[PDB]
DNA sequence: CCGACGACAGATAATTTGTCACTGTACAGTAGAATATAGATGCGCATCTATATAGATGCAAATTGAGTGGCCTTATTAAATGACTTCTCAACCAGTCA
């Protein structure tokens, strides 16, 4: 048996703006979870796989943000900060960037995805929806693991170069 | 002159050989045979041995069939096919017309 440990993770602290889809999968990097093993985790099954493809077409529920809440010890009122506000169209297709932040803070941030934005007014940039070298489209949120180009291994914050 | 010894010759009993008469003795059924022992050799019967096990057992892979666990897009409209549920199913009197 133990000697007087209290049950854990590596819990992360979630950054200023991120996308559910994008801490989901650091949540399952700092644990070593596949997405289904996440969702079987926090009891609400294969729902976990749909969340990291922005595949919200019945909206994540009060009860099934709860039950992740459980797991990633933030609770219900946080997470629902990491999704659209009601009546916020997002777009699920073009996964898209701004790079020039991605320096200033590592994470895919959810209003990139809204049918509104067209540049960051941090620094009055153009999104981008592409690598501006290679002309890849970008990875899901949750497997932006290295921070860079999957095809041409640019980095994110070198594409603050690129862009506009 | 007397005494002792050798040469030569002569005579003689001992020795050997032969002949002759009287005699003690074997021929008479008879010693190969009996009776111990040691020492070597051979046939028979028992008393071990050394080999030869096949059956039983323990064990260790080599699958082999039978499990169990883990991972997965979703909401409207329209047409098609196959089904379910509900509803309905008076009859003669009163006003024209050729």
């Amino acid at each position: 048996e133990a000697p007087d440990v209290k049950p854990w993770l590596f819990l992360i602290k979630p950054y200023e703006g991120e996308s559910l889809s994008h801490f989901l999968g650091r949540f399952r990097r700092a644990n070593h979870l596949s997405a289904s093993g996440l969702g079987t985790l926090a009891g609400i099954g294969a729902i976990v796989a749909r969340w990291e493809r922005f595949h919200f077409n019945p909206r994540p529920s009060q009860q099934e943000l709860e039950a992740i809440a459980s797991v990633v010890e933030v609770d219900a009122q946080r997470l629902a900060q990491m999704l659209p506000p009601a009546g916020v169209g997002m777009q699920h297709e073009p996964i898209r960037l701004c790079g020039a932040c991605y320096a200033e803070s590592p994470c895919h941030r959810i209003e990139w995805q809204y049918k509104s934005v067209w540049k960051c007014d941090r620094h009055q940039l153009k999104i981008l929806a592409k690598c501006p070298n290679c002309q890849a489209p970008f990875k899901m949120p949750a497997l932006w693991e290295d921070g860079c180009c999957h095809r041409c291994r640019m980095p994110f914050a070198e594409m603050a170069k690129l862009q506009k």
